[PDB]
């Protein structure tokens, strides 16, 4: 879907998604993406496949949803659960991202 269903469409997400951001263009070089994600907890190796599974734009930056997916997928592995799409729009347990 789209950031709105994402969460009601809650910008709350792009204050995230704004803080990987790199330079003052407003878009997301990814890299960035891959940092505040490693503050996740989970490893480098389950999130690779979120990234993976996130990476379909085709550049490295990142997008709305597209980020947005990666972020809650985060919390999915959190609990053990699978890394792809294919299993996520659960119930999923809360990330250790800041509120």
């Amino acid at each position: 879907l789209s950031l709105t269903q994402l969460s009601s469409g809650n910008p709350v997400y792009e204050k995230y998604y704004r803080q990987v951001e790199a330079g003052n263009t407003g878009r997301v070089l990814a890299l960035d993406a891959a940092a505040f994600l490693k503050k996740s907890g989970l490893p480098d190796l389950i999130l690779g496949k979120i990234w993976d599974l996130a990476d379909t734009d085709g550049k490295g930056v990142l997008s709305k949803q597209e980020f947005f997916v990666a972020l809650r997928l985060v919390a999915c592995a959190q609990n053990g659960l699978e890394v792809s799409l294919s299993s996520l729009s659960l119930a999923v347990p809360p990330p250790r991202f800041h509120d």
